[PDB]
């Protein structure tokens, strides 16, 4: 079997805030079989360095071209000769692994997860964004989420109001939840390390859980003082931006967490390779997540079911933001967690229709 | 364009506390152009190397000489020729560099912060020093400024009392005034290591926002450990003497807030070098004075304009200081900011009258 | 002045040696002045993030829409916007800048080394890579570029052949010049350390007199080391990638040399901020190039004429290695420099008819 | 005994090589006695913070009238009300700290030395620069210099010129000179750390000595890797321009070597300090100079007297170069050392008539 022909297509799908972006790719071999990957990103270039036409334009002159003719069956040597040739480009790098993946375990009759070595669980925790922006709102869809088993555990992104507004807002619904759930912040880098000293201390005296990013990943001194100083658990996120950053910052003791994401080191094997690293320096881990849509969640999900331990979790809520999909396989949320089906590849299929109507 | 004529006068102004001496810079361009800058310190040697008197006779016998003839227009290559023949000598370079830039921005038709860039910003948030040294005064004087509108962030000088006296008087006003206003204080080097231990963890407990040079520069491993175990953040001023120190005191990760004092750098350039350097390594900043007059304090605040954040504001109120000023345009504070108009150059211009009466 | 329109144009030209692709920027400001950027890259993906695709690519969907209708004569505070929307994205950047800061020169009728602060210099000196591959031809190639006075400082591009060829070959021409000329190497990261090692010493012993970029930015205490023991000094390349990873490589003491481009900082302004960190801890300079025609050769002369110092030139031969150009004016190569004219804006304009023939 | 008038005298000196000029100060006690002491630098502001204009004006304006009044005879009180009142100002502090200790020796009767804790010795080994920058003329000189046994230890300022140039110069001297004179460098902060590696290799290869302050006292870091590289031992000069930056560098591991000036330090008992300091840490000695006259070689000739050990010598050749002094004791040089006498204080009287001639 050998790659025949690479299609990056740039879908818009309306969200239940607006519309997120994800870039389909569809990989076809001589043997018939089709693996389908995705590539998705948050607002452009505002999150990471790749945009969903800054990806489809690299795949289709540069990364597609070295690929077609190669073994489909042969990902490493394919995966490798990418890294040869491009620097960088994770995020499609993501969605092309993605789909090899795909293809092959659809080839061999084998869910992604044992392609990858075996899964040790079924099902991954799933943390849920409070977004609304309004704290007694936010509460409500807490309560809510409870109620109905979908979530236990939440996440409150803070960092674009002044200080102690993000603070109050956060130590009031952690106050009114109890220890019914987890509240964990994300950060995105907004504060500075003399902002986040203060903030920090005041998270972890009310119950917070951990605290995701709170500085910029150009601070690393800062970093490692955080992880020393902080009541809580620091965890990194857009300091890991390849696989050699996770390392880095492990040597350095900048987080005690580590966030994985396929998006951000590469695709579903590389994130195994950070997360083995993390593994051996004792660091906790995080299943990340860049907003995707089913490919995307499922093919981060295969591989976090490999893991030994997820201490912290996963974030995979990423289909539940989105009104309409692509694939024809509803993923399956209840009691506190995702579940993922033991079907070849990634165990999704595309809808031709909605593929069509949803393409730019 | 070409440099003609350097004055330095040195000018006595009465203050609301006493008198605060200028050294006014008066460069004369062979196009008719005149550019004024000033090299202000506070009490004679007592807060740096540079006095007035000391100011004067180095310009009037090295560095004045040393630009007569070059091209007024070349601002680099006239500050980098001072640095080849002139080690140190920074309050005095900061004015002779003002006066190039303000000689520069009359000549061009755009105001200083222009030349710097372009401005992100008209005002600068300015915060109040309490000096009466009673409590109660100071307290009264907080929420006079505050019903005015002019300030609604507040410094305290501390450190010339006993370490338990001046904790007593800080946590008081800060208890009085609740998260009206933000108190910050400023030890200028009065305290050693084992004194700043438990000061700054009672300040930092009190609702001290931060904690302004609270120990020696000379004592850089006390300043690395106090940015680790302080509550409050720990900012620098007199451990910046040079742009070079701010690189060393961020390499050493001693100090989370910079202060940018344009007379401790050697101009609005250089103060520049000083913020880029902090910005790399995710340092915060505050904009400090040197209690400058209208010309300093509108020097520094062009500059200041230019940067993407100063998370803890600025004190440029040396001008409120001075019941006397030798300028025309008096400066505009109003609802707590200082306001910069887009006038050329600095946007002042010498009373001739009142400078002859208060020069010496 | 608004900026009006930006266009960002794929050109590719014809080498002495295939084909180099530019990107060529047209700001349209509504004064009329039009500024002219270049974003060019080396193979695709192979030496960074960025392609020509994907440059264009974002410039038309994400960058030059946030441009439209700004002040064209605040070039601080559009590039800061671009920065809060956009991560990375250095070379695109580097295009948009240097076309702003072209068009604001022409406005003024100052070159923009003025606009940057003012030029110490006039000319750069200019270093020559020696490529065909084959040692004689090298040393003939050397000592013809330095009958005719064009060259007298020499750059060897090794590591994808066996370390013993490369060395023998390094060694041959550096014996055989004498120290009639300069020989340095650059390894573009294709050593590990423990090939590093020795191959450092043997260079270091013959006369060698600088290793740029030995073994890959990722290994980092790697750099520390051989900063250390190597004989002849370590220069980084492509471990800055951002003006953030300079300070980190400055504050580990990885490297006593650092190359400037423009490209890898994003843009004439970055690429100072990158050489004062440099300069406030004793790091020498060298100025780099991406193989950028003369737009973007002289964008970073601009820049690198307001220097302080260059301790080991520049390697500005882009323009020598295009058979065609999309400018009319050539640029001067002459007495082993390149001569930058006080002419307005970058002193280029463009050739209509050649730019029109190689746009794709 | 009270100290009653303070002179501050600028007098210009013609030297064998243009004009020396020193600041001469007179204390005047109420007891009759009368103190002399000595401001010197070299070449205005181009090696220090402080001009013979500005030490005057300070001392006319702020440092004598704070000690009008005082005991004469409680030196450490007097200087310490100094450092009360002013920063830096060391070459100022020194002059009079020299003065101080004059007066006290006369009026007690005993040498500097034994007001400082009593000699181990009575002379110093004198070190003379060679500065005709002709090699051939060097050379000569040196042996001149042998064969009057006036000096056997001789010091290169290198540095100006091209790096291979100086190499060549110093490196012929120590050839044709043999093991018959000690030769050492002083490169004066000219090089940066990338020159310096191979220079410092070369040189310490070739039988030099020690590197004097090979570069800049910005680069920390670059002095202590190279203090564990270089062949040749590194002395710090330019980086030690207090006592607290002594303990720093010895802290640090900068240098092997401590360069020992009064001026720098701020007087005979200051200059003690750091000597204790780099004592405490085990690092080597050598008395240094600012190229002063009798007044300021005998004052700092006087403290080194007390030290245990200097390893490497001494420079004390100021007087050597001046054609007229305004002292009437010569100094006596002769067996390679400069002899000190037993008299009371500095052991030195003015020359009323040649101070007057010289006085500017
Ligand atoms: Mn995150
Ligand atoms: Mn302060
Ligand atoms: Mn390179
Ligand atoms: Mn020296």
């Amino acid at each position: 079997a050998l790659i025949e022909r690479i299609d990056a297509i740039i879908v818009d799908l309306p969200t239940i805030r607006q519309q997120q972006t994800l870039v389909v790719l569809r990989v076809r071999c001589s043997d018939g079989v089709e693996g389908i990957g995705e590539a998705t990103t948050i607002g452009g270039l505002a999150y990471g360095y790749e945009s969903p036409e800054g990806i489809k334009a690299n795949i289709d002159a540069h990364l597609a071209p070295a690929l077609i003719g190669l073994a489909a069956d042969n990902i490493n040597a394919a995966m490798l000769k990418l890294d040869k040739l491009a620097k960088g480009n994770t995020f499609a790098k993501s969605g092309i692994e993605s789909a090899l993946l795909d293809a092959q375990g659809k080839r061999l009759g084998l869910p992604v997860s044992e392609l990858l070595g075996g899964r040790v669980r079924d099902s991954l925790e799933v943390a849920w964004t409070l977004a609304s922006g309004d704290t007694a709102r936010d509460i409500a869809e807490a309560r809510h989420m409870l109620e109905i088993r979908r979530h236990r555990v939440f996440k409150l992104k803070i960092g674009a109001n002044p200080v102690e507004q993000d603070l109050k807002h956060v130590v009031t619904i952690k106050r009114e939840l109890g220890d019914s759930a987890s509240v964990r912040v994300d950060v995105n880098q907004y504060w500075d390390e003399s902002q986040a000293i203060r903030a920090c201390q005041v998270l972890g005296d009310n119950g917070i859980d951990l605290i995701e990013q709170p500085i910029s990943r150009i601070n690393r001194g800062g970093q490692v003082r955080l992880n020393q100083r902080t009541p809580a658990p620091i965890m990194a996120d857009e300091s890991i931006e390849s696989v050699e950053d996770a390392f880095s910052l492990a040597a350095d003791g900048a987080a005690s967490i580590f966030a994985l994401k396929i998006a951000k080191n590469g695709g579903p094997r590389a994130v195994l390779r950070t997360a083995q690293i993390a593994e051996a320096a004792g660091i906790g881990l995080y299943g990340g997540t860049m907003l995707e849509g089913s490919i995307g969640t499922l093919a981060s999900a295969h591989a976090f079911l490999t893991l030994r331990q997820l201490t912290w979790g996963t974030e995979l809520i990423g289909p539940l933001l989105l009104t309409e999909e692509i694939v024809n396989e509803p993923p399956q949320y209840r009691d506190f967690q995702l579940h993922i089906p033991r079907t070849p590849g990634l165990g999704l299929t595309l809808d031709e229709q909605r593929l069509a109507r949803f393409a730019r």
